């Protein structure tokens, strides 16, 4: 009705990090019309563009409110898997760090034109960096906005540094520098512009909205993709009224694609509910089998993480991120609010885990392990959670004790998990797995119990055991590693990567579901552009390689580059 007696060149599933991207690249020249279909609202929420906020971001009507599967490695838990309901998608509601990882990252892939050398500058093309200039591995006039964060901890973070060095760490002085090594402590830069989330929506899609060419629709749940096989997409079916609401279909013009940017939860899953997919699955809910594609869903990266906190000496209450936020009666401060809008400065500015390091545990060849250190404790051992607790602390008249956390993520993961259909309704949930801790040498749990002793050693240094006033988790009760490994099952959470589940490959490589093409096999006119595509999860938060994947598939699209 909205799309009634319109051809589409380009229809994008999903208004999220890569579709804000592709949005504005492929509405450019003015030739081509481009439909995008996003499930949540529009991106106006305070909540959004104040970095600390995020805590109330979790759980909210702008999450998707996921829960895995039960996990019986995982003491028999559901684990909450935060993914953005709204334009901009995750990008939105991320912890906003900017990391590409490491040039092996993108060597290890061992696709055609995608080794570290091809993806560069297109990472380099998208920057504008407040804090380097350019050079070899950052460049300046790109939409997205970098800063080294306007928050500083003047106690703390100087302690954890001092700590790092003498544990035996090297600082890092730029983590996306590929010309020195992965590893060390230093400061994280973030997707911020002066202390605002810059965001996808903020950066890509909001300044072109007045385009004639483009059409964005919001409350937009996308239920398949139309396809024919006389196997072609047509276009797409969505509803604007929710489950009970009547189905409409948006059409492509000829020559036109379906871009699948629905995320690597969301595009797997609405891959299978169109008919591409593994047919043992898609014949269990009467899905007819378009393109039988057995990766479809499998290979699920995510990052995992627990964590410790201690709390700081009497004499050094009030120094932490949370007396810096909340006041002993948990009213946001005056001076946080004056900072936050008089410069873009202060506690309001932070995500709180933007400091940290990148370890090897044993001798690897990249970093096992990533550390975010907090300067504030959590009274949870589950980070996630206690994020959201912080949120409903406000004006409950209480103190947050003041303390210090590290968080520590297997960052190169080797267990691997699934997403599929619990049902044949396109608005059921998916069948999420993680699958964490699940890799045959118990690799992941040997990197995250090393990681364990890794900040139990940190916290014992001088620079940091001035300050700290004893252990809180894992506490006195978690000492062997038996004991470890108990706490680390029963506390395990996301740290909101999740990659893989459309995976690009080479020719003959029967486990992919796209090529280097990014075209999902047996269909023309359907594109995956999206963290689904990602092969191998680089070390870092994947926000950042998200859109160099959808810059330089832009560029493909418009005929400015090729692939291979
Ligand atoms: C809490 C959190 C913290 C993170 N922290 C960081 C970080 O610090 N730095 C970093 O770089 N990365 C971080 N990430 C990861 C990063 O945000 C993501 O990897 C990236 O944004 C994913 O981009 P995408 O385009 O693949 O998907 P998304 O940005 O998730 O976009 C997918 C979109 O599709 C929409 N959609 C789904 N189903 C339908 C449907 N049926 N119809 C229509 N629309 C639909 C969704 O609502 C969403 O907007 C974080 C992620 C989260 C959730
Ligand atoms: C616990 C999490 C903190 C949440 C912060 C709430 C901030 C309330 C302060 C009053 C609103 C700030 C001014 C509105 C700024 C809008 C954002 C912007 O335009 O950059
Ligand atoms: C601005 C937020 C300040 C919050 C202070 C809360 C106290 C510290 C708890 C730290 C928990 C570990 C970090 C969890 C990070 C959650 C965000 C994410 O994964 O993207």
């Amino acid at each position: 009705s909205p799309v009634a007696g319109q051809k589409y060149d380009y229809i994008l599933v999903g208004g999220g990090t890569a579709a804000c991207v592709l949005a504005n690249r492929l509405s450019a020249d003015g030739s081509k019309r481009v439909l995008v279909l996003e499930a949540g609202p529009d991106n106006t929420s305070r909540d959004v563009k104040i970095p600390a906020a995020i805590t109330r971001l979790f759980r909210s009507p702008l999450d998707w409110n996921l829960f895995s599967e039960l996990q019986e490695q995982l003491a028999e838990r559901q684990i909450y898997m935060a993914r953005g309901r709204l334009l901009g998608g995750s990008s939105a509601t991320n912890a906003t760090l900017y990391h590409r990882g490491a040039a092996g990252d993108y060597d290890a892939w061992g696709v055609e034109g995608w080794s570290s050398e091809d993806v560069l500058s297109w990472f380099v093309q998208a920057e504008t960096n407040a804090d380097f200039g350019p050079g070899a591995y950052h460049g300046s006039g790109g939409p997205m906005r970098v800063e080294n964060p306007r928050y500083t901890n003047k106690q703390l973070h100087t302690a954890f540094f001092k700590a790092a060095e003498e544990v035996g760490l090297t600082p890092n002085s730029d983590f996306n520098d590929w010309s020195h090594d992965h590893a060390g402590y230093g400061t994280f830069q973030v997707m911020q512009d002066k202390g605002t989330r810059a965001d996808m929506y903020r950066q890509y899609l909001k300044p072109v909205l007045g385009r004639r060419n483009l059409q964005v629709l919001t409350g937009a749940a996308v239920t398949k993709v139309n396809i024919d096989q006389a196997a072609q997409a047509l276009g797409v079916e969505f509803s604007t009224d929710g489950p009970t609401g009547e189905r409409l279909s948006a059409e492509l013009a000829p020559g036109g694609e379906v871009i699948m940017c629905a995320g690597a939860v969301h595009t797997p899953f609405l891959l299978k509910h169109s008919g591409v997919g593994p047919s043992a699955e898609l014949k269990e809910f009467g899905i007819p089998v378009v393109s039988n594609l057995a990766g479809v869903g499998q290979n699920l990266q995510d990052q995992p993480a627990c964590l410790t906190a201690a709390p700081v000496k009497e004499k050094y209450d009030g120094i932490a991120i949370s007396d810096h936020i909340y006041n002993e009666k948990g009213q946001i401060r005056k001076r946080a609010i004056a900072s936050y809008l008089l410069g873009g400065r202060g506690g309001l500015t932070s995500t709180g885990c933007d400091r940290g390091a990148f370890v090897r545990t044993a001798g690897q060849a990249l970093p096992d392990l990533q550390v975010r250190f907090v300067p504030g404790m959590a009274l949870d051992p589950d980070g996630v959670s206690t994020y959201v607790r912080f949120a409903k602390f406000q004006s409950q008249g209480l103190k947050w004790p003041s303390g210090i956390t590290m968080q520590l993520i297997a960052c190169r993961p080797q267990s691997t998990g699934s997403v599929g259909l619990k049902s044949a309704d396109p608005f059921a949930p998916p069948k999420l797995s993680p699958g964490y801790l699940t890799d045959k040498d118990g690799a992941d749990l040997a990197t995250l119990r090393k990681g364990i002793h890794w900040a139990r050693d940190v916290a014992r240094s001088s620079a940091l055991s001035e300050y700290l006033d004893g252990e809180l988790f894992p506490g006195s009760g978690v000492v062997s590693d038996d004991q470890i490994d108990e706490y680390i099952r029963r506390s395990i959470h996301s740290s909101n990567a999740i990659t893989g589940t459309c995976k690009m490959g080479n020719a003959g490589d029967s486990s992919s579901v796209v090529d280097n093409q990014l075209r999902v096999h047996g269909v023309e006119g359907l594109r995956v552009v999206d963290a689904s595509v990602v092969p191998k999860i680089p070390g870092g938060q994947t926000g950042a390689p998200v859109v160099m994947i959808a810059e330089r598939a832009a560029a493909l699209l418009t005929g400015k580059a090729t692939i291979g």
